[PDB]
């Protein structure tokens, strides 16, 4: 609180907002992106509740609330709800006066121009920021990495991409999309557990299943052989206590759930699994740069956090590639916050501080400015 | 009683067993699935009563008895009780020697493998059937229909499903579940009648309320406008004589009870009403097959028997679908026995007689056989 | 069905088989070249479906099926699938007995010798044709035209060529290749529509986009000025109803998609646009024959069907050529079937009937015969 200034790095996630100050090593505020007020709301004797805050309160308030994601699939679809999320971010989580900070916002891949313009309009008109930037989330991640060359497999919450990069450039024609990512894997685990006679269907039960997924699932060494071991499997049958206190047993569901990344037909997806899309992406590049891609396969995103994933990807890529090809899979430790960190590096870039968009630019060429000939 | 043979078609319902001979047009035996013996049992001077027969005796014996459904929510949960129901089916209702007849059994959606194996074990070991098949009840219904394409709304006793079908295949990812169906509507009518100062709480009173529901409830043309007419409603106020002989008056409860299918929040269900689930199911299918689904919405199940339901579904679907979409609701007349009829067609399928499971198959690969690579 | 005979003219296209009788004015059978069976195949209650017929059934059966082209990029790559396509052609579409008809087959430019030999082996051994010929598809088209001199721009489905011709001879060193053609333009329209927030990614969605391309795209008068008019463009914003019934709006995508033929960098292609390749081809010819080429630029192929293409080519060629050069663009009306018609003329050539290849020639010098010293 003086001269200088930082850069409000707000990564608008499909399920979680990550926000903080440029220059910090990780976001200081992480809260669910949802909207929820009592679904039954039966009055009582007073009030003192906040209608649709969701954020952190919701979670801990599981069972009372309803949820909505105004950013459900990564694109913002409800501007009144999004204004509530940004107000919460600035005033309740970070506890800042937004008019004192240049703010860098992230946007999903393929975000419409008109959507970026509405984001810009809200920042300047509603929150009175002195400036702002919009950054592409994949791009920020790439930034955080620091690798000019290599092929990234980025699997997050709602989408997975394979992005080959040569000298810093995402050759746009190589990238392929997959709908599936963590949101789909949590829904599939709810369904397969419901196969055993359990019942996980409510909003609260979804949260419970997301926790089982993140704590007990793993990727097999070989799907077929893991299924065969399931028979005499005395390991798989882990126990998990529900908040009600009942204890369920989870066995082959531990590896059947994430097997979907390699076999999208488990959820009905025709798409090619992540090892096939990696190969298909490398084959859309020049033959010449393929050796550099094969030796620099970088994993990113929350859904690449499973133990065993790098070894499995090494095995599968080795099976598809030429016999003399050197293959290397890199996974950065704390991948998931790779998107926020790239934003932090960019926003905290004094040297490129002219890329921030300003109140004068917005007034001159409206918000589009932050879209036409920059970010 | 000679060569050839029929197929024992036993549809194990949550509230009613439907059983008969393959090839008959409808089941010859329909009896409540319950277990009940005197709750007070005060001896007397002799016996000559059957402990927990339930079946038909129970009903007519209302007030003395207790009830249990070993198939309460569609999945068999008590094998000693289920053995009693099957013994009653074979020896008391159909009056057959089960060792002379291949028998097709039905099972609920999501029935565990181990449950199908126990059903199979009992048929072969306890009843000595020469063969048997297990069939999926929804599937049998689909079979009875005869429509390859279209979206079915099947509302029965304990569950309602929306199932889109293209060339005979239930695209498994499109189907959505609802807990609510007729069991819930009877419980809700007991509760709302208890609001007027009446008291319907016992087992006998539940049966009385199920009769009021089936004889006097109806679905409104528009819920809001029907409530508004309730004021000057001189029609609604129908009379119903209780077995005690008192006469109650039923008015807006006639349409408030089934309104729950369209507004599950009436019983506290967050779920989306049946018109919303229909739309949500069609939107999980390819855009291309949607025109075929919209023109082939087939209603099935006992809870789709209300007069007015097809016209209301036509109105609601028209309001959600594109303006140029051709919408058609089909309701087969005697829907409820749609499940038994599909079983009868399948079981009575000489041409597919190799799908029946045999005593040799059970002995070789145990009962699982009737589960792994068939039904 | 008597003496004489016709010539089975089968044009094996990358996406469509065109087949018929020599002497007919157009092919009587046109069906997609694909292979597809249920991707989900969920059994049901019977069969009566044909595993991977594709042909016409597929299309109308959009959403159920998968596709494969055994001729994906013009060269046949799977002989078991190709045998199915030829069986369908003869027995289901044309309804002929192939052993009664000399059959002329077409092959892509640069088809390997061994591939032509395998085509020949199948015709004689599998279908028992009395004779057969293999013809080069470009060549057949040239044949259909009837112009000895001039430079043809032939843009079809998977490839575009510029072919200068002087007295009937394709000076082989002048011809240049382009990967891009209609297959690429359909993929690019799917991608650019997905930019607006729509989602066209499935096999069924590809077919939908191919229809939007063929019905609503057009080539601009000037790309830069058309983009500038897009702003106040109230024309562009045509509506298109999807099979689901939703209605999308298409605007600048109408001309951005085919702009790729003139600017291959839109899809990442370094190649020179079709006006530059025309000029580059004319400059590889003698200076002396250039006046004849400039006055005889003939358009051929499905991708030259856009309204406005001849006028745009006249404008662009005029801008590159010497000021006193007479420039004329010819487009034959029903260009696309230009390949089949050339085959029909050739095959129906009684006078050159000795060029057909016979069962004795195949037996003597194997199939190669139809390759070494003829077609
Ligand atoms: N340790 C972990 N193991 C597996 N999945 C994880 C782990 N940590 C986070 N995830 C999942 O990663 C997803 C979030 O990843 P993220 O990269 O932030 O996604 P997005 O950027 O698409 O919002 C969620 O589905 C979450 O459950
Ligand atoms: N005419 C009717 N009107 C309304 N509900 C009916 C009618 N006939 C039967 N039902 C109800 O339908 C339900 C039984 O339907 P059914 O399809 O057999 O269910 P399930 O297969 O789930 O056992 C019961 O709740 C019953 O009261
Ligand atoms: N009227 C049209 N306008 C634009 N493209 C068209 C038209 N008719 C056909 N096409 C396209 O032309 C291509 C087929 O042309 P064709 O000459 O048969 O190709 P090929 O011989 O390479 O198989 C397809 O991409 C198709 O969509």
């Amino acid at each position: 609180d003086e001269d200088e200034t930082t850069a409000l790095v707000c990564d608008n996630g499909s399920g979680l907002v990550k926000a903080g100050f440029a220059g910090d090593d990780a976001p200081r505020a992480v809260f669910p992106s949802i909207v929820g007020r009592p679904r039954h709301q039966g009055v009582m004797v007073g009030m003192g509740q906040k209608d649709s805050y969701v954020g952190d309160e919701a979670q801990s308030k599981r069972g009372i609330l309803t949820l909505k994601y105004p950013i459900e699939h990564g694109i913002i679809t409800n501007w009144d709800d999004m204004e509530k999320i940004w107000h919460h971010t600035f005033y309740n989580e970070l506890r800042v006066a937004p008019e004192e900070h240049p703010t860098l916002l992230t946007e999903a891949p393929l975000n419409p121009k008109a959507n970026r313009e509405k984001m810009t309009q809200i920042m300047f008109e509603t929150f009175n920021v002195p400036a702002m930037y919009v950054a592409i989330q994949a791009v920020l991640s790439l930034y955080a990495s620091g690798r000019t060359t290599g092929i990234v497999l980025d699997s997050g919450d709602g989408v997975t991409h394979n992005v080959p990069i040569y000298e810093g450039y995402a050759l746009p024609h190589a990238i392929m999309r997959l709908d599936l990512a963590g949101r789909d894997l949590t829904d599939y685990l709810m369904k397969i557990l419901t196969e055993r006679g359990y019942s996980f269907v409510t909003t609260a039960e979804r949260e419970i299943v997301r926790d089982i997924k993140e704590k007990l699932c793993y990727v097999a060494l070989d799907f077929e052989n893991e299924m065969a071991t399931a028979a005499s499997s005395s390991s798989l049958e882990k126990s998990y206590e529900l908040p009600d206190g009942q204890v369920i047993t989870i066995g082959n569901e531990r590896f059947r759930c994430p097997e979907t990344l390699f076999q999208p037909s488990f959820i009905g997806m025709e798409s090619a699994g992540i090892h096939e899309t990696t190969y298909n992406s490398i084959m859309k590049c020049d033959i010449d740069i393929r050796k550099d891609l094969y030796a620099n396969n970088v994993m990113s995103g929350g859904t690449t956090m499973y133990p065993g994933i790098a070894d499995r990807m090494q095995k599968e890529i080795t099976a598809l590639a030429p016999s003399t090809m050197k293959i290397k899979i890199i996974a950065p430790p704390e991948r998931k916050y790779s998107v926020w960190i790239g934003g932090s590096i960019l926003a905290s870039l004094s040297t490129f501080q002219q890329m921030w968009i300003t109140k004068q630019e917005y007034d001159e060429a409206g918000p589009s400015i932050v879209h036409r000939k920059c970010f």
